[PDB]
């Protein structure tokens, strides 16, 4: 299953996504934000999608209406920063 | 397996994709173009990913090296054209 | 002045402009088409706005209600493309 | 004067600008953030462009080297949030 959702966030921010799907779960979503195309995979274990570019951390947190973009800078000092609180 | 690739076209137009695999075979891509995030899925028939808007019909074709950027309007009249011709 | 205009294009292509005027007169716009940012000047002797990068030499036509967008290739052989024609 | 200066800011995100200038001062500054074309003024008083739109009034500082995207909602309790800090 494929789908398009945007995302409507602080400053107005659009967020276009798509998920994908694969027997039932989560698989992958792809989102363009800050001007990049970035692809993120599904892990069930953080129930977070996480970039693929572990350089460029993106987590997206589907949380049915509202959503979140959050980013992880490659350092062990490195906290997740919040960047937008979305809302589809 | 989730892959991003980038094209380069004519005019130096960069086409972000986001392939997406299942078991083996081709399913999705995610590309950028005209500014709008497009969803295709692919269609083994055609050998060629389509849009799931049927309103808004890219295509994307992917020939290795190279790509085909073409779109279809919804009309009988329409006749697919060849937007950009693409190489990664 | 400083004017933003939001052109919509042939598949739904929507063309954001920022037109600059001077002293009454055209001097600059900027757009955002095929994924770039493309700064154009005035030329009233082509009454037309051309991209300052002769390498990507994009043409804005503003004709009021419509607007074409046009790109020559840098060679003597190129012949102007419409790339899109548009509307407010 | 018509001047394409794209920045580099944190996490990699590149801001591209368009610089417009009126006999040697800075007048306009055009940039692309959060997926928006962002039309500026710039406002000598505050040393900074201002976006013309003041719904939604992103300022952006150019300090040489070094810039910075701010934005303020429009809001008496709002305080002017550092979106980005960039570098030429």
């Amino acid at each position: 299953p494929i789908e398009r959702v945007d995302y409507i966030c602080e400053r107005s921010v659009v967020v276009p996504v798509t998920y994908i799907r694969s027997n039932g779960a989560p698989a992958a979503a792809v989102l363009e934000v800050e001007g990049k195309m970035v692809a993120l995979q599904w892990h069930g274990d953080l129930k977070k999608y996480v970039a693929i570019d572990e350089q460029d951390s993106y987590r997206w947190a589907d949380r049915g209406g509202q959503a979140t973009l959050s980013h992880l800078e490659a350092d062990h000092t490195a906290k997740e920063v919040t960047l937008l609180s979305a809302c589809r």
